[PDB]
């Protein structure tokens, strides 16, 4: 007995970046998870591949390999439900770890190299293959919400502007006047990329939820 769908993303008629997921939310945990994967059908003019992966009891996202073409529509059925969206441009951010940079291309044409500081070794940014999640003109950065007491040495507790969040366990790319002074020589965060208050506007102005964010 399957469980009945809740939601689809991306939404009818979005148009996203090149890496967005489709994610599919059930009404209950699945059990037949084979079975849920088999009902999922998406397709998209490329044949792009990908494979599923489950990230809640009850939600499972599609991943592309290697991104979805740029300014391609993209199908979606499930059980009762069909939708579309589109991918916009391909807006490739890498945050690299070595180098201290993060680098914006626009289908293949760099835009921006910009100083960046990611984390310090005790507190480091994941190497990986992840998206923009969400932007947030202001949040606030609380230790609290990665496993960190405020009064520990590697507390914190601040606001942050131009927000764009990388991994569902709280790494963003954002501006932070704090550490300028190391971004383009070291890593000194506690696993997000800082960037100077104008490379995060700049940033923050230009991304869509979906474009990819590689880090490495």
């Amino acid at each position: 007995p399957i469980p009945g769908v809740a939601s689809v993303s991306p939404a009818n008629g979005a148009v996203v970046g090149v890496a967005h997921p489709v994610v599919v939310t059930f009404t209950t945990p699945v059990t037949d998870r084979r079975a849920v994967e088999r009902s999922i059908r998406i397709s998209t003019p490329h044949n792009t591949t990908g494979h599923f992966e489950w990230v809640a009891s009850n939600v499972v996202r599609w991943v592309p390999h290697r991104y979805w073409p740029p300014h391609t529509r993209v199908s979606v059925g499930v059980q009762e439900l069909t939708e579309g969206f589109e991918t916009g441009d391909a807006l490739i951010g890498v945050a690299s770890i070595s180098a201290h940079t993060f680098t914006v291309s626009r289908n293949g044409e760099v835009l921006r190299t910009m100083p960046a500081s990611l984390g310090k070794p005790s507190r480091p940014t994941p190497i990986g293959s992840f998206h923009a999640m969400s932007k947030e003109r202001t949040v606030v950065m609380d230790s609290r919400t990665i496993g960190i007491p405020l009064n520990s040495s590697d507390g914190y507790l601040l606001t942050a502007h131009y927000a764009v969040r990388v991994t569902w366990s709280g790494v963003y790319v954002h501006s932070a006047p704090w550490s300028v002074n190391s971004q383009g020589y070291a890593n000194v965060s506690h696993g997000c990329i800082n960037l100077s208050p104008d490379n995060a506007a700049w940033y923050f102005d230009a991304v869509t939820v979906g474009d990819p964010i590689e880090v490495v």
